[PDB]
């Protein structure tokens, strides 16, 4: 059963204009296998557009491309993202912890999607008890951009609700 495409894809942008589906592949293809490798071109001068996308066989794949930026093809740092679910940011809201969740509780679940910055649990600015959701900052998107894919996050015994925040 295979990961579907969508989740499987790495849009590339800022490419040198010289790169082309050849040597994106080339390049790419030291994470994983390659279904799909796209420079995108004028249809009709065919001078590149300057971005394009790969597809991995399978979601690790995709993984292990992003743990290894940054990527220097054909002598430019390029800017893979994840396909859209592009809201670039590195913070996310977390709902529903209620009353008893914990800064570690939080830190050392999402700890694994990405290296955390700040931990925000939210208080009532009147009598200081905690309102149940929360704020995690990474240092980079890529850690949202897996979180929010998830069908569901389970911390502190709790079903959450994480979603991109601001
Ligand atoms: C769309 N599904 C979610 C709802 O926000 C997103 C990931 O975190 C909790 C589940």
């Amino acid at each position: 059963p295979k990961e579907p495409e969508q989740l499987r894809k790495l849009f590339i942008g800022g490419l040198s204009f010289e790169t082309t589906d050849e040597s994106l592949r080339s390049h790419f293809e030291q994470w994983g296998t390659l279904t799909d490798c796209v420079v995108m071109r004028d249809p009709n001068t065919k001078r590149s557009r300057g971005f394009g996308f790969v597809t991995y066989a399978t979601v690790e794949e995709v993984d292990a491309a992003m743990n290894a930026r940054p990527h220097k093809v054909d002598g430019r740092v390029v800017e893979p993202k994840r396909a859209v679910s592009h809201l670039t940011v590195k913070k996310i809201f977390v709902g529903g912890i209620k009353e008893d969740t914990e800064e570690h509780h939080l830190r050392d679940y999402f700890e694994q999607y990405g290296k955390i910055e700040v931990i925000e649990i939210m208080t009532d600015r009147g009598s200081g008890k905690k309102r149940g959701f929360a704020f995690v900052t990474f240092d980079d998107h890529d850690s949202v951009d897996k979180i929010v894919i998830q069908k569901y996050h389970t911390v502190n015994g709790h079903n959450c609700e994480v979603r991109k925040a601001l």
